[PDB]
């Protein structure tokens, strides 16, 4: 566990986000790539916009998003970038849809999708399962999900990080159960089964959000949106996501060859070929049903399955030459 030092916390609680940004940041198609040293202010500011100056102490704010921080691996695609971009993407989700979320869930998703992807190593389930490797024994389902939230918890049992405990016991517990579901649902091998059943209760009339069964499957879709909003970029931006995510899953084929397996095409390097009609198998698979079901249930979200059909597009120019 790694905690981050005076200086940079401190440097954190002077941050001022300049103005300009604040009309943008509100935006689903905001890119935070270019404002690096900004991105701990960005999620400052977006707590503090969606949530209120005083909903957490703020010197306890600061301790924690840079110890966070410093709990994501210097990995090509499941970073600390992709963590405040995971975020950002809630808060834009939360603005345009505020009075459907108590306080709580917003408060408890933001930190979620901010935490959502902590320590992660660039190998999937399905890889530490299949070699254990204690992560895939601790946790035999769901797995490096269920590591992310305990290195949740674990960031906020350290000294004056526990942006929480200001809640009731029962608020603290709830929006730590908020979280908990949160960041499992990014497990994409959840996420086939959670919008078949959204789809089915949205066709059928049953949709319920009073219900919290059905609001837990709702969060879950809205974490998988979030998960995989770099797909809703511009299209160069989008680009060169693809390039750090394959990145990973080639390093992951190289150790399945490098202790002798033969890896799917995905995660072989010597197939970069056939990544355009994998990309437009994903989009058309998971991420297009994914931000309609999205748009459904919530009409304001609308801009990121227009993104989302925009990349698409431009992966079928790929796949014909043009
Ligand atoms: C099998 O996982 C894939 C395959 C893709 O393209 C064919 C993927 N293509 N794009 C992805 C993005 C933006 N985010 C993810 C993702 C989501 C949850 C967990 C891990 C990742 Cl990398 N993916 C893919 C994931
Ligand atoms: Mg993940
Ligand atoms: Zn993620």
């Amino acid at each position: 566990m790694s905690i981050c030092t005076s200086e940079e916390w401190q440097g954190l609680m002077q941050f001022t986000l300049p103005v300009r940004l604040c009309k943008e940041i509100e935006l689903f198609h905001f890119d935070i790539g270019p404002f690096e040293n900004m991105w701990p202010g960005i999620f400052v500011y977006m707590v503090h916009r969606s949530c209120g100056t005083s909903c957490f102490e703020l010197e306890k704010l600061c301790r924690f998003i840079m110890s966070v921080k410093k709990n994501y691996r210097r990995v090509p695609y499941h970073n600390w970038k992709h963590a405040v971009t995971v975020a950002h993407c809630m808060y834009a989700i939360l603005q345009n849809n505020h009075t459907l979320f108590t306080d709580l869930e917003r408060k408890g998703l933001l930190i979620a999708c901010l935490c959502h992807d902590l320590d992660h190593r660039g190998f999937s389930n399905s890889y530490l399962q299949k070699f254990d490797h204690p992560l895939a024994a601790l946790y035999s389902t769901s797995t490096m999900e269920q590591h992310h939230f305990s290195q949740t918890v674990s960031i906020l049992q350290l000294e004056g990080h526990n942006i929480f405990s200001t809640l009731s016991s029962s608020e603290y517990e709830q929006v730590l159960e908020i979280i908990r579901k949160a960041i499992i649902a990014t497990d994409l091998a959840l996420y086939f089964g959670n919008r078949k059943q959204l789809e089915e209760m949205y066709q059928t009339g049953s949709l319920n959000l009073n219900n919290q069964s059905h609001r837990d499957r709702v969060i879950g879709l809205m974490m998988t949106a979030c998960d995989l909003c770099s797909v809703t970029k511009l299209w160069p931006v989008t680009k060169l996501t693809a390039n750090d995510i394959y990145a990973e899953f080639w390093a992951e084929g190289d150790e399945m060859k490098k202790l002798g397996i033969q890896p799917i095409p995905m995660m072989d390097r010597d197939k970069k070929d056939e990544v355009p009609q994998g990309q437009l198998g994903f989009y058309n698979a998971v991420a297009i049903p994914c931000y309609t079901t999205l748009t459904q249930i919530l009409p304001p979200t609308e801009p990121l399955l227009k993104a989302c059909r925009d990349n698409l597009s431009q992966w079928e120019k790929v796949i014909r030459g043009e």
